[PDB]
């Protein structure tokens, strides 16, 4: 019984399969991103994070049983999902136009300051946000556009562009590194993440699922 969910018209899928992977997701949860001007939120985009289907079975262990306010406080809860043994699917499509390199830019910078963050910010990480946003610079995403990350658990981030919210039959670019291949969900979900649309989610979702 895993819905869907619409952010600003734009719409996410129960589930989704992957051309690059061909494993299936199933929506963990959807929210909304943007910037706060003078105390007035102006939304830019919507944002979907998909887990793997196995991710049940993996989570279930420590999980199961735990009510939705619970896992919303658990911060553990959010690490095993942020780094379980599974693959992570985000979707962010765009509400607002926002070129490659204005989008990715804030991207960039919290996910630079996480892993300064937690002591795993070298020269491998840095080269590797480097690659990151060489990928950015010749894409623009104009309202509908969508950028998917997909976070595999074997260390690496791939990247793809899409025109809509179709999910592209390849991708733009692979990101290896270990550090900076989780960053990008951490700066969604993990700990200092201020908005708490998607960890809701996550925690209003899964109890139903952790169980059966
Ligand atoms: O989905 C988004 C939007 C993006 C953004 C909004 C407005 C803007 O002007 C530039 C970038 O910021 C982010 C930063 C993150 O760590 C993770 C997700 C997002």
């Amino acid at each position: 019984s895993i819905t869907a969910i619409t952010v600003e018209n734009l719409e996410y899928p129960a589930v989704v399969t992957s051309p690059v992977t061909g494993k299936s997701y199933f929506l963990g949860g959807a929210g909304e991103r943007g910037l706060t001007i003078e105390g007035n939120f102006i939304k830019f985009t919507a944002i979907g994070v998909y887990l793997e289907d196995i991710a049940v079975a993996s989570l279930a262990a420590k999980w199961k049983g735990k009510s939705s306010e619970e896992l919303l406080e658990t911060l553990d809860f959010y690490r095993d999902i942020i780094s379980g043994p599974f693959e992570k699917l985000i979707r962010g499509s765009k509400i607002r136009e926002l070129s490659g390199p204005e989008y990715s830019r804030k991207v960039m910078e919290n996910c630079v300051a996480h892993l300064k963050s937690v002591g795993t910010y070298g020269d491998a990480e840095a080269e590797a946000m480097q690659k990151f946003a060489e990928a950015f610079k010749p894409v623009n995403f104009p309202p509908g556009a969508s950028v998917f990350y997909r976070q595999s658990p074997d260390g690496i981030l791939g990247l793809s562009f899409s025109p809509d919210t179709s999910i592209p039959e390849k991708e733009a670019a692979l990101i290896e590194n270990k550090a900076v291949s989780s960053a990008v969900l951490e700066t969604m979900i993990g700990e200092h993440a201020v908005s708490p649309d998607l960890k809701r989610c996550l925690a209003a979702r899964l109890p139903a699922l952790l169980n059966e």
